[PDB]
Parts: structure tokens; C-alpha cells; sequence
């Protein structure tokens, strides 16, 4: 619990780098071995320098081997086969799989042999034999048995403590999801063709408002399984390089009132979702470690007849939030066996 | 050939007037804002989002020549001083954004002042409120001061509109995802106006905002009256918006009759398309909604409904096209 | 009437023939490109920057329907076995980047190929480099393949000329600020190409990066060989960009006798203004380069001048203008 | 522990308050602007490019707190008619940019007013204009109204100073891609102040502009006086900007020469960097100048030398932090 884990990255882009600088601010975890194919010089430059996260809080610099971050060694290897990496030699227990390669449950467990390391958390769903985790909403169904569990998706993670406070305390008959979401790495800088095929990811991404498909509100049902099915939505693409907000629209079983809503909210506040009803905008959530935080400001319950839809709305850093929740499963799934 | 006159050479003030120069039977004769002809000329020349004008532009002592044609420019603060029957004027749009209710717009009126005002926005609910092709029948000609109404609402009605005529509408929730607007801060600081999210920086930011439209849509379609709310979240374009509702419906429906029903109620002021666009691909249209089949979504559970449907709209031309139609049939019939 | 190809339909292809659409006596009757056909046709009929296709697109087997007219659209891999005779097609706009050089580029010559072919890189020392209007008279028409330089290239060009033909360039060094582009990375990560700043997210950044169009300008202007270095600052517009050029000149001058110069040797290639503009009043013109007379400085300390001069150029719609020139010109000879 | 007003709660205004908190001897006990406190104490809280406020901020009547400790706001429109004096304040940071010359600037000089004032701007010929690190040496305290310079000349005198006193500088051109500011239009309008370019959409163009830093370094720097001139292109980041130098110098020099003399003469108030970065990485930074030495070049033409030479600064935080540390002096020698 003051215990240090000790972690492994493999694969330093976006969410590796974060999840280093995250891990930073929350020991109790520490990193000690990376993995990665790209030369330590690209590397260092990219966790030091960040155009959404900014400069790195303390010194990096290139060794023989590794980084010496804020003084401490690091190793940075570049062995491309999972099976390949000695994590034990680095007292590594538990490996962060963020390539986005090694995403199923047999590719993954190749970071398990005698000179690996004991778990993998993949950032990315697994499908349905790896178990779907949003800490503080269904972290209590790891056993500590699990070989490879998943972190889920940033706008999972966003909508779980959002939906889980519906359910508990009103009951969700079903509802309608929009993410105003950042444009990602997925969408061209400018109009192209799309490697995918997706005519609007190949439309210029910090340039139009561009809708766009998420599975995120369909696969919630992995994360509480009692809005199984229950759950749709979509999202709108614009141009903030990072920082998002999800709207629900739902039909609930009970009555309520805007109050009643915001304060079931509150009460549902923890170290992974917040609350807030200071009338913020996307950049004053940029770098939170809230997987989630709840805006009453936004509220809406329209009763219309005796019918009642309920709009709720929670911010989340796409970046940040994502990883800050990961970090957090990481250390728990790492801290039972 | 009706004089018109524009009070506010702003956004939709300046492209009332491109427009303006494609409508025979109605012209431009005076312009009045609060600053010299030089800065107003230019900015018609010179259009970020819409474009270069087309056409000349020259500056002149009085006012500028657009193709020859010279058009006179006044810089008087208030309306009830503005001498717009000197040039002819007998209808004003009111496009300042400052004299947008009834009482104000109707200064306008006076001797030497003009006959009839078209706000070119929400003018209470004591002004007659027209979104073309929707409910613009509701004009007898007789009128002193009309409403416009808003961007937003002339997205929302067509749409709301076909809903309810085939179907038949329960409730429903809006959200229109928007560009930023002129009354944004470009770098955060104070907002004149008390708003503290309008106060931040309005091309840096995602941006929660208040919309009255959903709510006021009873105006328009009186059996919608009381059954629909919304809101907005305003984005980093300089143009162009999408409003998506969320409705319960009477009648069980799915995505290809809602689609259908849509593309059945297609005209000139509502668009159809199943080409998956994006906002760039919107802006400067004429249209003033067009309904995007590719985000229509119906969904089941326990046989329970919800519908989304989606409408574009440059918040620019789009409400413009539809200000200059209604423009032009209001003078018609005066 | 000429009958072009086009080898690559990336953002040159689809712009190069969506402006030949506008400048007849030159038709584009064959494209060729790797990509799924509904992909490049969405493409054209949808641009951020450059807008809305002017007409119709209709993917057909074997090609578009372009307003009317068929365009066959196949996906040869090899340029040896593109049958470009089967459609009349006497001269290729070579815009595919694997075939740059002269041996691969003459691939496209054969019985049922080509006569002709335009690169849209850099040539290799044995390829001719044409900007239009500055030196396209050393095109004798016995040449197989010519470069059309770079866009930057096109911008400069005709601006150092004129300082070159009236006054005399002794040195010189180029700053372009300079639109994002499709070699930035959307969001930091690891870069094809190593450069630790086009790893950066180019659209919200200004990014410093290397440019050879200054270096390079001998090649169009063997007076100016060795004589002028630059660099870049790539900014967040997501088209549109501007040359800054300070220069030591072999004769003493005045901002009345430099402007007076520019405007002399305007053309279709290179405009004059004197109207300050910004990059969006760019968007999409014709001109290869357009100098901008408000930027003029000449600084005269002590004896000596430093002389400051400004040209801008939509790197999109600029530089393919001057290429569809070029192409246009090099197939009426032969 | 000296007692400071801040008037104009704006970007400069709020950063200044923000580094007077970890400034032992100055402490700001009242704030005016033309706002309510609500409005001033969340600007203060939330700021998009320089991120959340480092304590808790708190509303009260006439005011608010900042961790703990009570700030009086007003909103007095005339400079006279500020009682200073009420709250123990001596020197007040003029921070609105309608005070910015000696004259307008001493009118917070009155029976109950202040005693000194430091304007955040030029402020004239007749004020002296310091540049803290270079020349803040001119200060012996007994001055009722001092620049702190602007921006732009912040970042380019240490750098001019290193040219100087290493090389000697004959002339100079200046470009500086400065971020937009407050003064520019968030979209196309009639600009108050007459230019047609901050008229237009400034997180949508590169827009430029005239700059008077380059032309009055010999405030700061004697000896450069009359020999630099410059202008500027405002590009679409929010905040973060690059100052370009084009000099012809007396000595000839090298690359390394060069770069080995900007990294001698850092301190806290001129940095020296190799890293290839990028206007994000210097958001928030307390360097009033960055030299880049990655971005150097020395070309030589036929034995005459161009040397360019260019450094970062974020326009807002390198400037006030440049600006409290001439306040915090100013302030131990009054
Ligand atoms: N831009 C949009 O998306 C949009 C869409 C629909 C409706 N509207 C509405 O249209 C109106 C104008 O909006 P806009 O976006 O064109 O704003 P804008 O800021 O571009 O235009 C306002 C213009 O009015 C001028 N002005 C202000 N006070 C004046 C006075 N007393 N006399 C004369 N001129 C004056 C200003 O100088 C400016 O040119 C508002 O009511 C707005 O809600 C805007
Ligand atoms: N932002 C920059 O990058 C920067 C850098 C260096 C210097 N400056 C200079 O600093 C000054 C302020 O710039 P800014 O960007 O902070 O502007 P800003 O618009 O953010 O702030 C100006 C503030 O002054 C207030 N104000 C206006 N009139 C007033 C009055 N009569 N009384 C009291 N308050 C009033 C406004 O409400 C606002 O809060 C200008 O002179 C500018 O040139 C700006
Ligand atoms: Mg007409
Ligand atoms: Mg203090």
C-alpha cells in the first residue's frame, strides 16, 4: 500500500510517456525497465518536451542503457518480441502492454516466463476473456489469479462512474451517449486518404468539427454489467488537441430532480471521479489524474408530461485521465496474487 | 425593387448583403455601423470563413461602390436617428445584435426612418418569429418589426418539423456542437456580458454555452411548445455547427423511415445527404439545415425508443440564406 | 485541346485537376492511383481548405463521372504498363513521389504510353526545373521529363527576379511563415523522417523546420546560384503561407522604386497588392506568388541597405496553378 | 514588504499576481479593473495556456482571498479617481493598455493615490524603459513612472546586447511569429483601432503587423539606437512567440562564435537552449529570452556576412517574469 510496485512500459508512445510522468506523482509505483523500438534520443526528447502535457517536471537526460530521470536510472531496452524482455533482472513485477500490437490475452502472457514478470495490463479492451476494468467502479472483480486483465478505453472510463451513479442510486431503462472529444492520432493533420478507410478520420482533424464511431457506451455492459445492451452513443471530433466531455442523455425507473442528480454526483466522488460546479471549459481539465469529473452545471432533467429525460455531463482529459485510471489498476492489480 | 437597409455590417449583416446582390427585386441602399467606410468595405472584400467577395469594392467619400453601384454608409449609434428614407429605405434588417426586441427594432420606425425591421435574431415572443419553409405562411404583410429567429433554430425546425408531422413528438433534448462567435473572447479576460465560460478563449477551448432555441420552439411550431430544452458546446471552428435531438416519439419507428421521412421534407431551406461530411464541407451553403442520414440513430430497449436525429448549419450562411429568403418574401407581400 | 494525366491523386493530383477544370484548352482524361476509387472520389468532391467541388462526382467501374465526362481511374502500380494512349493522354503530371527521377519518370514513354512528363519534385541535376513566368523559356521541346520545382520555389522565384533584373541581388536570407502540412504529425509521437520537430502537433505549434528553396533557387535563376539560404516556421493554418525575404542589394533603392518594380513585372504568375491582406485572403488563387507592397521595408544605416521584401502564396493552390501552367505549355511543344 | 496595485486584471495583470505570490517582499493588496470580483477571481482560478491557479481562491464582498489572505477589488474606470493610498499601496503595475505613456500612467499619482507606477508597455521616450538583466542598471529609484519594455523587446535585447559587445552591429531586420493577443478580433470585424489586420480572425489567419521594438532598442540599448528595425506575423497559437534577427555585423564570425557568445551571456533572464523545440515548450517558461542556437546560421556571400540569430519567449509569462523582477527591484530601491 506504501509498497512500490515495480513497473514495466512496453511500447513509449503517448500513453507509455504518460503513464511514466504520471507515475512520477503517485510512488507507492515506480518505473524501472522501458521497452521500446525507437532510438532513446527520440525517446527522451518526446517525454521531456509535451505540446498538451508540457515540459517534463524535472531533468532527462541519455545514458549507456537507459535515462537517468531526476538522477535515478532507467533502463530502455529495445527487444521487439515480448518473450524476449528480462524483466525480472529490473525487480519488475507487472508490465504496462502499450504498443497496441500485443492486444489479446496469448500475445500479451509472452511478458510471463521465468525471467519476465507476473501480469500485463493492456491498454486497450481485450475482448471477453481478459477481463474490462474502470478503477473505483469494478476493480473488486480482480481475484489476483488473472494473468492479463485491460484498462479499458479513456471514454470508458469517463462514462462508468458517470453511469454507475445512475444505476445505484435511479436505475438507467437506456441511454444516448455524445463524446465532444479532442481529435486523436488517428485522424490526418490534413484531408488524405485514411489507411483505415474511414472517410471522416481522413478529413484534416484541428480543421472541422467530424463525427465519429466509439463502441465505448455498446462495450459498457463489460465494466457494469446491469446497462448491458442499455447504452449507445457516438462522437463529435474538434479541434482541441486533448480534453473531452460526455454528454448522457437517459430514461431512468425513478423521478428526480436537476438536485437530487447532482447530489447523488457528489456523493459518488472518489479519487477517480470527480465533481465540480465551477463553470469550466476543456483546458482547465488538461493533466487531471480523474479518470472522470462530473459538471452539474450541465444538468438537465426535462419532465415533459410525466416524462422525464435526464442530461448529465462529465469532462475528462482523453490523455490524463486515461492514464492517471490506468496507473491506479496497474498498482492494485499489481498489489494481489 | 425594394430599398433595404442594414443596421450592423457585422457577420450576418455583410453576407446578407452578398446575398443580396444575387436577389433581384431587392437592394442595398444604405448601410449603418460604427465605423468608417474604409474598415466596412474592406471587410466585405475580405472574408475569413466566406471567402473574397464577388465582385469590385472601392471606397468613396459617404460610403462604397460595389460594382459600380454606390451604397451609403452612416455610422449613427442610434436607430431612432438614422435617416433611412433619405436613400429610399423601407425595410431594415437589424443585424447589430443590440436592439433585438420589439421596442428597440421598432426606433427604426419613425418620419424619415423606415416602414418595417427584420431582426436577425430572437425578438421576444411578442414579434412574429419566421424560419423559412417552415412557417413563414404565418406573414400577412402588415407587420412592423419580425424575427429572423436564430442559427440554431433554422437547423432545429425543419427537422423537429418532419418529426413531428410523420411521427409525432413526445419530448426531446438538444445539443448543438457550434463554432465560436463574436461574443467570445478571443484570449481569456472579461466578459462584458457576466458569462464566464464566454469570457475564455474561444479558439483554444470547448466551450459550454446557453441556447434558448430548443426552448423557444413553440414560436415556431406551436405543437412543440414546452417539449424541447437544450444546450451547446462551442468548438474551435471560426464557422460552421451540427445540432443533434435526442426525441421520444408516438409512433415506433427505425433509422430508414426517420431517414425517409427526412429526405421526403427536402427543399431548398432542408437539406438531405448520406455523404458522411464534416464541418468544413458546410460552410457557405445555402441551406438553412441540412439533415445528415449518415448519425441518425434508433435505438430499442424493452421496446422502449430513442431517437437521434442530425442536422449541419453553417451558423454563417446557412441563417443568412434563410434571413434573406424570408427578406425577400416579406417585402412581396408588404 | 491537351489531354493530361495524372499519376498520384494525393493533395497536388486532386488539386491540379480541379484546377484544370477552370483553365480549358488542358483536360484531364486518365488518373492513376493506387487508393480505393470511393476514397479519392470522396476526396475530391469534399476539401477543408479548398472547399466544395465545383460540379458533380460519381464513382463508376472503371472511373469517375466528373460533371458529364468519364475520367478512367486504374491502380497500375508500374508506370511501364499505364496504356495512357488509350485515352488520348499526350503529357503525365508525374505526382506520385516514387517516381521522381528522369529514368523512372520516362517509363511513362512508350508506343501506348505518353510523349511527355511533368515531376512534381525535384529533378536530379538532368531534369530541367520550370517555374512559370520566371524561366519557362528555356524549355526548347525536345526535353522528355521537367521538374515544376516546389511551391516555395514558385513563390520566390519571381520575386527574387525582379529584385535581380532591376537592382542586383548581392545576398540575401528567406524566412517563410508557412501553412502545417501533411509530413507533421497530428499529435507528438515518432516521425518518418527523424526530424524532433515534425514530430510535434503542427496545428497547435509554431515549428521551426529546414527548407532548400532559397538554397535551390540556381537552379531556376543561375544569377541568384549560391546567393540566397533560408528556413521555415510552420504555423497553425492549416493552408496558406508568406516569403519574407531580407536582401543586400549591388544598387541603393527606395520602397517607392522596389514596389513600383514588382508591379511592373506582374503577371498571371505573380500579382501585386496593396491592400493588407492576411493567409485566408490566399486561399485558393491562381497567382504563384502575390507580393504584398504594406510588407515593403528598406533600411538605410550609415551608407549601407538592407532590403526587406514579402510575397504570399497558397503552397496548396499556388504552387499547382504554376504546375498546370507549366504542363500546359510544355505539351504545345514538341 | 512594499504594497503593489495592479490596474488591469488581464493576462499581464493576473500572470503578474500570480509570480508576486512567490515574491517575499512585494504583495499586490488591491486589484482594479471594470469587472465584478466574481469574474476577476475565476479568470485568476482558470487560465487556458498558463493552466490552474497554485492556491485557493475564494469570492467575498468587494473582493476576494487568496489562500486566506484578502484582496480588495474596484472598478474605477479613471486612473484619479483610484484611492490607492485606502489599501497601503505605493506602486501600482499598469496593466490595462490604455495608461501606456508617462503622462496617462502618472495620473495614479495623486492625494490618496499612489506613489509610483510601472506601466507593463512602452510607455514614450521620455520613461525609463527597462529590460531586467540588460539594462535595469538606469534605475536609482527616485523615478515615479518606468517601462518594463514590451514583449518583443524583452526577448530581442540580451540577444542584440551579445551581438554588440561580442561583434558590434552595423544594421538589423526583425521578424517576429508572435502568437495573437487580446487586441486582435476572435473573428472578421470592425477593429476600434483602425487596423484592417487585427480586424481579422486571429486564430485563423497569419496575420501582420507593425511592431516599434526593434526601432526603439536605443531606449534600452544606447548604442543600437536608430540601427534595428521590424515587424511581426501573428499566427494562430495563444499564446508563445519567436523573435528572428537578420544582422549585418562589424567582426566576422562563425556559427559557433556566435552561439558560444549568446550561452556566455545567459542568466535567469536570457536562457540558452540546443533542444530542436518547438512555441508549446515555451509556454509558461521564466526566461524573458530563449536563444535556440539550433536555429543559427552565418552565411557568407563573397566575404560579406547575414547572421541570423533567434530566440523564444512566451509573450505572456517570459515578459512578466521579466516584469516582477524589474518591480521587485524598483521596488527595494524606491
Ligand atoms: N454569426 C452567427 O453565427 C449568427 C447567426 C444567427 C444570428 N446571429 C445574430 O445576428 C446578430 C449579429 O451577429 P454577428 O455575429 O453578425 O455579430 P458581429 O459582431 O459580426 O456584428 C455586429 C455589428 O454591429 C455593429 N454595431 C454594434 N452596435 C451598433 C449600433 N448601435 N449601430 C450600428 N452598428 C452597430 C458592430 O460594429 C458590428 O459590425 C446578433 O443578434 C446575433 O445573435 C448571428
Ligand atoms: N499579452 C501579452 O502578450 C503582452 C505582453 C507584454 C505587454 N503587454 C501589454 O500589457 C498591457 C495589457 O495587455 P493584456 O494582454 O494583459 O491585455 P488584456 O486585455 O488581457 O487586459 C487588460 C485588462 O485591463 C482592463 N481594463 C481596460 N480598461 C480599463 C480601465 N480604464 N481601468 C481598469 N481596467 C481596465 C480589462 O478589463 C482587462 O482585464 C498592454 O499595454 C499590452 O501591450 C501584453
Ligand atoms: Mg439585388
Ligand atoms: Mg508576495
Amino acid at each position: 500500500s506504501h509498497m512500490v510496485v515495480k513497473v514495466g512500459i512496453n511500447g513509449f508512445g503517448r500513453i507509455g510517456r504518460l503513464a511514466f510522468r504520471r507515475i512520477q506523482n503517485v510512488e507507492g509505483v515506480e518505473v524501472t525497465r522501458i521497452n521500446d523500438l525507437t532510438d532513446p534520443n527520440m525517446l527522451a526528447h518526446l517525454l521531456k518536451y509535451d505540446t498538451t502535457q508540457g515540459r517534463f517536471d524535472g531533468t532527462v537526460e541519455v545514458k549507456e542503457g537507459g535515462f537517468e530521470v531526476n538522477g535515478q536510472f532507467v533502463k530502455v531496452s529495445a527487444e521487439r518480441e515480448p518473450a524476449n524482455i528480462d524483466w525480472a533482472t529490473d525487480g519488475v513485477e507487472i508490465v504496462l502492454e502499450a504498443t497496441g500490437f500485443f492486444a489479446s490475452k496469448e500475445k500479451a502472457e509472452q511478458h510471463i516466463h521465468e525471467n519476465g514478470a507476473k501480469k500485463v495490463v493492456i491498454t486497450a479492451p481485450g475482448g471477453n476473456d481478459v477481463k474490462t476494468v474502470v478503477f473505483n467502479t469494478n476493480h473488486d472483480i480482480l481475484d489476483g489469479t488473472e494473468t492479463v486483465i485491460s484498462g479499458a478505453s479513456c471514454t470508458t472510463n469517463c462514462l462508468a462512474p458517470m453511469a454507475k451513479a445512475l444505476q445505484d442510486n435511479f436505475g438507467v431503462k437506456q441511454g444516448l451517449m455524445t463524446t465532444i472529444h479532442a481529435y486523436t492520432g488517428d485522424q490526418m493533420i490534413l484531408d488524405g486518404p485514411h489507411r483505415g478507410g474511414d472517410l471522416r478520420r481522413a478529413r484534416a482533424g484541428a480543421a472541422n468539427i467530424v463525427p465519429n464511431s466509439t463502441g465505448a457506451a455498446k462495450a459498457i455492459g463489460l465494466v457494469i454489467p446491469e446497462l448491458n445492451g442499455k447504452l449507445d452513443g457516438a462522437a463529435q471530433r474538434v479541434p482541441v488537441p486533448t480534453g473531452s466531455v460526455t454528454e448522457l442523455v437517459a430514461t431512468l425507473e425513478k423521478d428526480v430532480t436537476v438536485e437530487e442528480v447532482n447530489a447523488a454526483m457528489k456523493a459518488a466522488a472518489n479519487d477517480s471521479y470527480g465533481y465540480t460546479e465551477d463553470p469550466i471549459v476543456s483546458s482547465d481539465i488538461v493533466g487531471i489524474s480523474y479518470g472522470s469529473l462530473f459538471d452539474a452545471t450541465q444538468t438537465k432533467v426535462q419532465t415533459v408530461d410525466g416524462n422525464q429525460l435526464v442530461k448529465v455531463v462529465s469532462w475528462y482529459d482523453n490523455e490524463m485521465s486515461y492514464t492517471s485510471q490506468l496507473v491506479r489498476t496497474l498498482e492494485y492489480f499489481a498489489k494481489i496474487a
